[PDB]
């Protein structure tokens, strides 16, 4: 009744921060994926491949289709932060995993994440309903579906359509054999990292910090595919930051990652990012109310 | 007399390992640089820039010109490892920082590192002797120069000359604004990561693990420079692994990283790597003999 969530502590490292010594969103996402994977290790153990364990999932795979992270205050280099994660039922096909990024010293809430996970068949990449025998077992580790770290009305919003070519275009990135996790799949955080290279350079230079990100994970690349990143503004004030210029408002951008060959392009990830110059660190409430 | 070394514990994360679930040499090097930087924080504090603190070094910079890492057994995903670091006097211009990579569970020694650090003038990139007033203060935190984690006769060996173009050539990598540490300089581990993309794909595929690496750090890139990686075999048995094929011996390769423009190329890093299919984890001895 209190082991329905999983908590880990990490110290923000020197190579994990931007010049303002604040952890990058890549570093935050890395911590979210590490604690989530360690939650699975605590539940089903450390198997011969790493992913959950394939117990009654021998040909099934958990795939995150939506990730939403809202940041209230970025931790700094040297800070000991705590990442608390849990998952709940989401309909009859999906699961909702959420994260609490917390400062250990003050106990305050630095950021919140929520996500949508489905089960696809490994040998068909097609959706597959977990057997009700199996789903009842996962939910033994789940808190009630009434638990929300972010307002549900502010989650699961459809992303705008991507106008192509993007106004900003990061150079052809090349997939490497290093950018592969232990399962052979490319890392989710790697898609996030490539996606944010398409952003205008004047956004980070202007002192804007990423306040919220909404990612749709649509397709997967492998090996050494060519990868292109496009970015579009979403309102006029954000369009001001594209290229050089001739109580501040927030910026909105829509970025997209795709793999390209001599046949056609295939969209990998789409992301809507919210940018602001100021935020505010908040205060939590414990999940043992269960 | 026991605070002359600095020890930190870390858990190898899921995204830090190769498909065989062993930590990559990039992950090891990342841990070496994090503990070394935290040693400086423990000595001179966390300053407004991060690098040491510029106390009587207001226009001075510590630059590592040689890094040598020997691996006895790579830790695996989930392992809690300990990194112990210290530095000693190295002549009258350089300092020798060394690392002990240890498994916390067994106490055994997983790997050893040693390095050479000089002081260059920030505003001239030219070498500059630290004042003897200042050097005497650093060495208060140093063990005697007789301390060696690796045999001195096996360190500080001149690397072979690089025949160009290399037999293997990784694609033009592009420097990004993300690949910059908090000081604006590109990260040492980033040079290491780029350098190992030039390796033949059949080396990692053949089950070979990096046994030792010797890096010379020669120049620095910035911003969005074009970066090229070349690799050459050093003996005939290693030359067998270049491209496809028509109690095992170790492989030897010489890799080089350079930045290129429309004027000329400038060498950044040169690395000699030793590759073997088997290693052996060893046993340490404490530094408090001081």
């Amino acid at each position: 009744p209190d082991k329905r969530s999983f908590r880990e502590e990490h110290r923000i490292r020197g190579y994990e921060v931007s010049p303002d010594q604040r952890a990058t969103i890549v570093t935050v996402a890395n911590l979210l994926q590490e604690v989530a994977g360690n939650h699975a290790v605590g539940m089903w153990g450390r198997t011969d491949e790493g992913f959950a364990s394939l117990p009654s999932m021998k040909d099934l795979l958990f795939v995150m289709t939506r990730l939403q992270v809202r940041m209230y205050e970025y931790p700094k280099w040297g800070d000991v932060v705590a990442v608390e994660t849990y998952f709940t039922e989401e309909g009859r096909l999906a699961f909702r995993r959420e994260w609490k990024l917390m400062d250990v010293a003050t106990g305050k809430l630095l950021g919140a994440g929520t996500s949508t996970w489905v089960t696809i068949n490994t040998a068909t990449r097609r959706l597959s309903k977990l057997p009700e025998d199996v789903r009842k077992r996962f939910l033994r580790f789940a808190p009630p579906s009434s638990v929300h770290i972010l307002p549900p009305e502010e989650t699961k919003k459809k992303l705008q359509d991507m106008e192509l070519p993007g106004q900003v275009q990061s150079a052809q990135q090349v997939a490497r054999r290093a950018d592969m996790d232990m399962n052979g799949h490319i890392n989710n955080v790697t898609y996030l990292a490539w996606t944010l290279e398409s952003l205008p350079e004047r956004v980070m230079s202007g002192g804007y910090k990423m306040q919220e990100i909404e990612l749709d994970f649509k397709a997967e690349c492998t090996a050494g595919n060519a990868i292109e990143a496009h970015c579009n503004p979403l309102d006029d004030h954000s369009a001001s930051f594209v290229g050089p210029a001739p109580d501040s408002a927030p910026l909105y951008f829509l970025s997209m990652l795709q793999k390209c060959d001599e046949n056609g392009c295939t969209e990998l990830v789409r992301a809507r990012t919210t940018w602001s110059r100021t935020l505010e660190g908040a205060k939590p409430a414990p999940p043992p109310l269960s």
